[PDB]
């Protein structure tokens, strides 16, 4: 379909990269009985642990296993050894005292240009990762982000890490995912700066303690870094590039390129679905309304193999967030950043591009998202207006600026008549998150506590931070409306991520239900970029189904 | 300890009854196989299930449960009295039943006079329940509200409750509880309605099925209801009347009447203790800072049976919060109502009661609270102020509205030096709790897994509604501070309690340590009066252990 | 309400403060009523069944009893405050008050008694603001659309 | 007594001009009928009507005295003096119209030197009031506004005035006051500007129309001349000169030179007088609180020569208003202005000095007013304190910035025990105010309609504007409080004005009481002074009783 | 300091400064008030934050 241009220089498509630095990038995993690295290769990293504990004055590690005799640091020496000698016998000469004046706390990275046999360099490196044993993914983002500034310099075509930290395998995989997240850098929007070059790397060694157990965690990485990727490059395009027609277009090119059942719906079918607090938030755009509908079907690997779990994920999907009459006007409402509210429909269509390339058995996932605008002209709707979901319930609108529910409340209303077994949705729903749980954990809400179990323990896997968040029926009678059904917004009631899965909770009849309120998760304000928050996390709780 | 006055007409004690209508009330649990209550009768109240039947058709039903017919609205069935009271010409009119619009949905009572064998009028009623099976502590708190709004008719000195709902024993020790605390009414401050009469009701009569796995519960709800009530009445006296030194006051004179080993610390003995986040926040007020701790020490009854569980618990108590000079002038600071700022310490003063009514065997409590106001004045502390705690740290105090951490980081560190196993401190910390859990649940944080099952299985029993809340250490650098140790606020993070329970987990060595914040769940805003929350969990805690 | 200017349970105002606690001799809220039954006509009659009433403005005290025959009935009793102390505000309360009683299917026939004094215009108003509270708008609901026939 | 000092160059007085320029300045009115002035004079004035021409076409004469008149600036004449003039060189300069540019609008003057029998120029005018018969108090006060503009050349120790437009003697005489009020400066507080010089003006002739009707307005008008200086004086005090110990030292002065029995209460008799409202809102404030109560008793007359009126005249008097707690934060605060909240105060002070001046017959007036401040310090009374009135009703604070209702509060139930037929307050209460009547008009409150008809009525004769405003008694259940007998303000009511006088109608048992709300009408906004609004109304309320 | 330990030659420097706080207080300077300077002008405090 068409993207509408209001003159000849709009944009008409969505520019994504298909094929990153990664996909040439040669990885190997190998035991660190035996290295053979050090003949000659751009760069070498070590991961190392702080050596003790129980002290202060340099070395804080709060108090309670012994607490005594620090002296000068540590209670005890307060240096780490090095092992893995580097099978060169020659530079195992240099496994005596560089002593690694780092300390390394948490990133706190030391490279250094020492000479290998001849006369070349090979830059060796010491990275910090904290404790000996206190490895979570805050720690292994903080190194990534510390190896990735390393590993901007152009001199390097091989890398070799060595991990001396004790982790486990789904920790490894997170690692390498953001890794190579962290690596990436997006220049589809620059003048300059644009023809990327040969400098990325193209060998990768990872020396792990007892590897044969993590080299099964390469294609996943692969696969799950670029659902991430996918999904951070729809958020982080602006809205005159990524509007409800061209992110439609993407979602068919994808489903093309992965081999899923794309399914595109126009306002024509969606009037004769009664979808009618859907179509009023798209009323006051320029671009029509899409709902877009992929369908992964897996293999029936045996007949009564199991029970064929059908799963469907739904997103928010709101290219452009204005508030509609309600306007973004108040000081701190992040109106620029408001293209990142579809950040639910990115994650579920890069869910999509890694659960199309595992191809996981005896699964049926759909992927949803009701793509519109929020946008204010002649045509949109009103702060007041009574307008009828596809179940029957009216709504009253008593804020605009409240529409993520109400395409939400479609979706699931769709979502629900398809006969899933669960709907799972994700959305960027209320900014109260960031004074819930800030920008580090997503929370989730529900109707059924086997279905948030599978999502939290899909959160452990995925190394995503999910915390269980309650769904409190005192405030349902806030939405409570004179004249609608319901309000979509509580009169004096602030927990606006509680009323809000409240509202959504009236829209599932039958069926356990999940929603996931990634509003805080997403955006990455100190780097000012996307996380992709939500792919991992979905696409391990299909493939554990 | 004197009170200090501006003028003559100050007060100088605060108003407490110590004796409840409820002490003279005479309560009888009987089972309901022989009533034999309204021959001789003066009210008469039925408890009822409504009976929604597979789906509505008019009746708000929700889901599709075995079935979807939905015939006659939700005409599944309608609602019988199903036991009869024996007075025999009056169980003839309950086997009638004559329900005409009853359709108990929640409250919605029928009050009615109709007569006996006499031309006395019971007033009979019924009051409406919900469905069967789906009764929370909300609907026991609103059947209770609807019933004491038939109570307030002088007519009646021996009431009748009939449970035709079936119910656990510690929702209808609750049940017995909400109803005491709905009935009593505060009166201390008024001039006309002031000398309560003889109007209260004398007896009061609950037929329940297996009565004798009930009447258990009658001498521990009037304790709980008390100290409830104790701390209800501490909440809502304005800060004229309960200043930091009519505060210890009354902490000094419950202890004398529950006896516990009350001990007052004055500044001369906090200034020895090296308490300045404690004594900076005090500064800037008329009145001295005052430090209570009271002790009960459980008889042992086994030298070796048990283990002598040491608790400690620590309330807030800033009996104003004006905000220093941070001033609470935006909109939406609720200054009117910051007396209630002192509700972790009137919590912890009300289990004191309770604890030393009970008198829990192997136990050892220690109820700690610092006390003080956060006023503006020319002593006042200001933004920007460094003060050291007692352990050494030393704290920026970038914003001075964040004064409870400072008041509950010294009372940490001192209840840390009692050599306890658990501390468990409850305090109105941040507004944030009311964006994130509303005004129903209260937030629990904490350092151990275990302490933290123990406190949300005490919410189970005391039906006090706890959830679980994480304490993120990725927000902890942005309490750095460049000059102290630490920031007592965040430098671009939102997430306020989070970042209050990170700051005060610094101050725990290797202790054991959960923190409530019942910022959003001790004022109800509806009623305008304080809820007495904390209370019964911490009694419920304490005993269980 | 039957008395004026006492302060034991209710407001004075001063019009003379000479006692009355408990209104003290201001007396019961006494009504003349000619309701032709017998057994849930005479309470509601000459005798006395009113025991904590107090009708000081809407607070209500219906219930079902059962008038001679058969059938409970279901009397009610409604407060609109002083004697000659009504305005609109009252009735606006007091119309209020009784169609929270009149919100039970149960009755197809209502009779009201207006043993208050008012003028002719207050009574037109009364009237419109009881037929502007209890019919209610039913437009834009899904379900409890249906209008039952239950008036 | 004895003013406090923080510092020694504290100022400990209110600088107060006893003896204006119009003491000494020599006035006289002679009919229009022989005029004989310009005979050596040195400044002649001409007050002369906007010709009327029709349906103004040519500068919008407004409705349809005609449809369209077709006179287009042109419709019936010009302006001409028809009055007379003496020497007959300038005489006949005008006689010849003259004007030729005039067109007196309103304002509007043209000033010029003519010679005349001389080379003496003696500065003949022409001032404009507009239509023939359209002169109201804003006219008298533009075309005084007018003419003191041209004043204010020293060449003038002789004016001349003569009035050509038809006007009342009321008028007449506000006319003149307010030629007075704009005429005299206030220097008090200068540096350089401060010894007044001799350039002042030393007779003032005044020619009208049947002088005889008028020349009793001239003693009447220099009493309230000063009487509204006085006030002005005082409210045009800052808060270092004036506040509550200056402000009482004033009062005696008063009372000393007017004659009237001064009585000043300090904070020990108020104690005992219960007056909790009053001592409350003063606490936090460096200077005692003084109560004001001056008295003047009128000759009786006659025995039974009519019934002794006895009123009482009751003034706010919070010499500085920060807001206590609810600090003055807010945009629009108008901070910088609070020192003119003690304007009822000096409104009920001025109208002292008129009436001691005036001396009526068979009168008794009480001029009550408690002073204090609003300050914020750690001794003052915080939001939600409750409070105890004389009169035994207890007063929550829900806002510490609505402080004079409690101070008039106390005032008002000291008042009703005197035993007086009349109490009428004067205060800048309600902010809100200004969006009611905006500046112009005062709003008059009671409980009294033949009292409220008095005001009005003494409002037409002084000029000052009063409009009468309802007292609705819906709004008395929002300030019911669930402790106190009331809050002293509304929970869901922006009505605060209507809301301050149902408060204060609580205070008051079987008295006649009207209550003037002068928070808008007070203030000259655009000239940067005070008005002195209230004088010569409470003074004409006095009078005509 | 600096001066003081270059020690330049031919000048004189005075180095002043009136140190005070701006606190909230019952004893507080309010908005409005006016005070006068040591060369005589009088002073209109129309804002106490400057
Ligand atoms: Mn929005
Ligand atoms: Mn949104
Ligand atoms: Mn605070
Ligand atoms: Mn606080
Ligand atoms: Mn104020
Ligand atoms: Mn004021
Ligand atoms: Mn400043």
């Amino acid at each position: 379909t068409t993207v509408p241009q209001v003159v000849s220089l709009d944009p008409t498509t969505i520019p994504i990269d298909y094929h990153t630095p990664i996909d040439d990038l040669s990885i190997e995993v190998k035991d660190i009985s035996a290295e053979a690295c050090p003949a000659d290769e751009g760069l070498i990293v070590f991961l190392l642990n702080s050596a003790p504990k129980h002290s202060s004055s340099g070395g804080s590690g709060g108090n309670g296993g012994s607490a005594g005799s620090s002296g000068n640091g540590e209670g005890g020496a307060q240096i780490k050894i090095n092992s893995s000698v580097k099978d060169n016998t020659i530079n195992e000469f240099l496994k005596e005292g560089n002593m690694e004046n780092f300390t390394g706390k948490l990133g706190t990275s030391k490279s250094f240009y020492i000479a290998n046999d001849q006369k070349k360099y090979v830059s060796l490196a010491y990275v910090g990762c904290g404790p000996a044993n206190e490895e979570t993914e805050l720690e292994i983002r903080k190194v990534a982000y510390a190896l990735v500034t390393l590993l901007h310099d152009s001199k390097h075509k091989k890398v070799s890490i060595i991990f001396e930290i004790k982790i486990e395998e789904a920790l490894f995989r997170f690692f390498l995912e953001h890794l190579f997240y962290e690596y990436v850098t997006d220049e589809r929007f620059k003048s300059a700066d644009k023809s990327t070059e040969t400098d990325f790397i193209k060998n990768l060694s990872l020396h792990i303690a007892n590897a044969d157990a993590y080299k099964g965690q390469i294609d996943k990485a692969r696969v799950y870094f670029y659902g991430t990727y996918y999904a951070a490059q729809l958020i982080a395009a602006p809205s005159n590039y990524c509007n409800p027609v061209s992110l439609s277009n993407a979602a068919v090119e994808l489903a093309q390129k992965v081999n899923l059942e794309c399914k595109i719906l126009d306002v024509k079918e969606l009037e004769e679905l009664k979808m009618g607090a859907y179509l009023s938030v798209g009323k006051g755009s320029m671009y029509p309304n899409k709902f877009i509908h992929l369908t992964y079907k897996g293999a029936q690997t045996g007949a009564s193999q199991n029970e064929k779990k059908k799963i469907a994920l739904i997103g928010k999907g709101i290219t452009f967030d204005s508030g509609g009459y309600n306007l973004k006007a108040a000081p701190g409402s992040m109106i620029d950043l408001m293209k990142f509210d579809m950040s639910g429909c990115a994650a579920v269509l890069g869910c999509a591009y890694c659960i199309g390339t595992i191809k996981p058995d005896n699964v049926e996932v759909h992927f949803l998202s009701a793509v519109c605008e929020n946008m204010v002209s002649k045509n949109s709707y009103r702060p007041g207006d009574i307008i009828t979901a596809s179940n029957g319930k009216t709504i009253e609108v008593g804020n605009t600026d409240a529409e993520g529910r109400l395409t939400l409340a479609d979706a699931l209303v769709y979502a629900e008549k398809l006969g899933v077994d669960y709907i799972v949705d994700i959305a960027t729903l209320t900014g109260a998150m960031l004074y819930s749980l800030g920008t580090s954990y997503a929370g989730v809400f529900g109707n059924n506590d086997q279905l948030i179990n599978k999502i939290l323990s899909s959160s452990k896997t995925s190394n995503e931070p999910v915390w269980w968040l309650p769904i409190i029926n005192e405030y349902r009678s806030s939405l409570n409306s004179k004249y609608a059904d319901l309000n979509n917004i509580s009169s004096s009631v602030k927990a606006s991520s509680v009323v809000a899965s409240l509202f959504l909770k009236e829209f599932i009849e039958n069926t356990p239900w999940a929603h996931i309120d990634i509003a805080g998760v997403s955006w990455n304000f100190k780097a000012r970029k996307p996380k992709g928050f939500g792919v991992r996390l979905l696409t391990e709780f299909v493939l554990n189904d």
